[PDB]
């Protein structure tokens, strides 16, 4: 029966949804392994007796490429969207990136990518404020934005996270970052939190001229999420923070619906996601998981960086990059987060390499900056208008004593 | 103008994603091709400032154009991409909407249209089609039968009552109100479904076989979900709404409204005929009850084959044979006859139009000489003997009601 | 029983209901084919056996005038008002408007008019805003409106539509106009539509001291119209575009109550009418469809015009106007809506024949304009301001570099 499934002539219709796989076979040959992929999901196996169910026959998954690739092998495979609940995420994932990953008649899987034809991506919005969005709300037309985490990255009062803040948002970061961790303590209640930051954001707002944010992280059971989202909309925030691995799919595609009625834009934190992301052998790709976050529609997702401190292996990520960024029909592009071991004197190649539409983290550098962290914010505002300006960072140095200070 | 031609193209070979509609018309003024455009620009993107690129991929396509009878039939491909899914109100705005008033045509006529699977697949049919239908009112083979009383207006609840309780027992499986009949200060739509569901559930545990009303519900909308909610209360399983008198927008909503409480829909199709008669302009009786299929009606009225009625053999057919037919997921729904039926026409019906019907035969019953229980009785017998295959005389011989009928109509022609 | 309903002599009470008919016999006389008309609207048959109901003698209609008329005949039936569910204008419709129509003893049946007795007529409300609630709401006191669609009038996403808009608006165009098959649409979500559009309208209000609206079209199936118009409401519009004919006459008396609650007036588009309005023979007249609105309440009803490229014959729209117009008891006026190839050298014949209270639709000439659509709406707006002021066009065009392009 597997071998029903395989079909290297087959040209899928603009209608089928594609899916690409590598995988090694175990014990199986290629074109079995492979069948073995299509039937497992989609229809599973049959023909003896007890009637074929009506539309059986109709959704098979049709395996239509197959090659050697180093010491696996590539398959594509097209699927009816017969096969699908629409709208549904979730069930995608249950068919395509579910069962498979356990067949003891492959060594390793790795899910590729995927291709949804029109008819499956219209039933998702995409992000709601997405690149242009975002930079219309911000105020902020042309320079990526800042962004930045306070360290340590656990145990603040809200006082002292308040004070953080000040210092941060007044020397010229953007956004506010709570840590992945960081969701609600006794000693630093959510509500308190939501109630406090705000405030301090206002008066910043009041005292720079420049629009202020908070990646405020609402990651907890749906419920809580939805409650902590509907507080940070009435203290007029305009952004939340959800660690979209841990939570998973379901409660993403809910809060989506939570964040379009309530106005918020949602930056994806990506913790966990290297468990089944980092192996090049087996898992799903980093590419097929912001393609995800994209359709629901996250509006900014981190990907990483290249230097050495973060590594960052250039191909991967600037293709990941550019997926976010590009035209893909009615869905928004989504904001590129770079982060990892960003400081001020790495700015110019930074968006060299990877462009100005960026949200760039870079709380190590100005957290540790000599004179404060208002003044690392400072810094790497300057380095960030020099790399924009093409002026160089030591030129800039002369006339920002912050910048000079963080180069040394 | 030679945009309107960019509309047409003869060897196009349309998708089996996109939508199709067939419409006759006759040009006004211009050829037969620049009207066919105009009629496919007009039910997609119309007609300096930068062309979408969208627009030109909802760009409609006539890709048939043949000449018919004193006009032409064209059918036209359209991308999804010109439609919001679920939304049939939007579907019927685009492909016959100010199509019928164009200038450059003399007539149009929007003949059939076949959405494709991934348009169809977000409506959900009938709830319970003729399967469902049969199973909750426990009749596995015949027809069903059905009966509208007369006069058709004017009556008292109680009065109302009576009448329904003598159609009933006699054997009349749903009572009908009229298309006109909703609530009056005589006879009030809460009074009316309080006391006939008591006489309904009577007349079940004196006769052990299952009984409805096809009560009428039509009303602002907000009223007829109010009418339809009291009628679950009541333990009925059957609305009626006049469906072209209410509209789509209305029908949508109260598919979900039914589906939440477990009703069945029977679409009375009054006012059809201001635009399903002429054979050169307007919308066929086909498009509509697929319309009305797709958002899921469970019954709806088609015609019948009598001596009053001689509606087209043809056209009924088509429409009885679209309405029974396999249609992916959407269930098929009991066309229901009607017009001018008595006992002795049940023979050539049922051999005509097969066993999947509801016959609604209010004139012959309520006007049976020994009165509407004994009508009801004579129909359901003269049915008995369509199906067994045994001759109305034959029959009659062991029903009184029958003969008596049959008698009567021979008595009542020249 | 035909020729009970037949009484030629009968003098209808201020009362009744009366319905014209023109209508073509098959087979059978005038008399018993208006009979026929009668008891079809009306009691149906019957005086046999078996209890006469006790309110169907009171609840007969009656056949009171019958005519030749060319081809045909007219008939006036008057209508006692025990027939009717009041409030329900679709149950008028079930009786007056229904069965009648598919009768083979008829060849032909057209409702031409009605005119419902004050104890009818008064438990409808009629517009809610009407010719002067709208000109209080628009800033516009004496000449007429301007009103455009963009061409194409399918497949601009919302940030596209959002520049036209700017441009129409900003040039003179006082209501934007969404096409009547545009109503949602993954490019162009009718929630991301409201959120952009009216801010765009709030900020040409402050830029050009001039009120500007949005009929923005709601059509759909009922409950996802009263969503829309909660939308629009909460937007700060305060007009909504529904396709009556398409929605029809149950969502459209719901949604009047959706509009009192909302403050929202009606633009009522009437696409889909030609079906049953065109044919001199047989339907409903466009006169009867206008009279309907009218009393469950539009503010607003397309009828056409008088050129060539609408073509328009002279006598039934002005009637359909005036009607519109006309004091009608406590029913509001409602603005006739003239569009059809309609552009800035036209206007001063236009407003010669139909006068000031309209609503001009056009967008054929504005958008068509050789400078832009900004240019066109100006071109517009100032033959509009010609016409008002007696000045010929060719002099005003002088002063005008956008209306001289416009007349060549």
């Amino acid at each position: 029966w597997y071998l029903d499934f395989v079909d290297l002539n087959y040209e899928p219709g603009r209608d089928e949804l594609i899916v690409e796989y590598y995988f090694e076979p175990n014990g199986v040959s290629p074109e079995e392994a492979a069948g073995r992929i299509a039937s497992e999901s989609s229809i599973g196996t049959w023909t003896t007796l007890w009637k074929l169910p009506e539309m059986a026959k109709r959704s098979m998954a049709k395996v239509f490429y197959l090659e050697k690739h180093g010491e696996g092998y590539i398959a594509k495979i097209a699927y009816p969207l017969t096969l699908f609940e629409e709208g549904s995420l979730v069930q995608l994932f249950s068919a395509v990136a579910g069962n498979v990953f356990g067949m003891k008649a492959l060594k390793n899987l790795r899910l590729l990518d995927f291709h949804p034809p029109y008819e499956y991506l219209r039933h998702f919005k995409g992000p709601q404020f997405g690149v242009q969005g975002i930079r219309e709300f911000m105020g902020v037309k042309d320079r990526p934005l800042t962004a930045t985490v306070p360290k340590p990255k656990m145990g603040w009062s809200v006082e002292e996270y308040a004070e953080i803040a000040y210092e941060l948002w007044s020397g010229g970061i953007d956004l506010l970052k709570d840590d992945e961790n960081f969701t609600s303590f006794p000693f630093n209640r959510f509500e308190e939190r939501v109630r406090k930051l705000y405030r301090v954001r206002d008066r910043v707002e009041a005292e720079t001229g420049e629009t202020k944010e908070y990646l405020i992280n609402i990651t907890g059971p749906v419920n809580i999420m939805e409650k902590r989202a509907e507080m940070v909309a009435n203290e007029g925030g305009q952004y939340v923070m959800i660690d979209i691995v841990v939570a998973g799919w379901s409660a993403l595609q809910y809060m989506r619906e939570v964040t379009e009625d309530l106005g918020l834009a949602i930056h994806a934190h990506r913790a966990m996601h290297a468990a089944f992301t980092r192996n090049p052998r087996h898992g799903i790709t980093m590419l097929a998981l912001a393609k995800a976050a994209r359709m629901i529609g996250v509006d900014q997702i981190h990907t990483g960086t290249a230097v050495g401190k973060m590594a960052g292996n250039y191909e991967e990520i600037k293709r990941i990059n550019d997926f976010l960024l590009s035209k893909w029909e009615h869905i928004r592009p989504v904001f590129p987060v770079a982060s990892g071991g960003l400081h001020p004197g790495l700015m110019p190649e930074l968006i060299r390499l990877f462009g100005k539409d960026l949200v760039i983290q870079a709380g190590g550098g100005v957290m540790g900056h000599p004179d404060g962290p208002r003044a690392g914010a400072k810094a790497l505002r300057d380095a960030i208008d020099a790399a924009i300006e093409g002026v160089d960072l030591d030129e800039k140095a002369k006339s920002s004593p912050e910048l000079k200070k963080s180069l040394r």
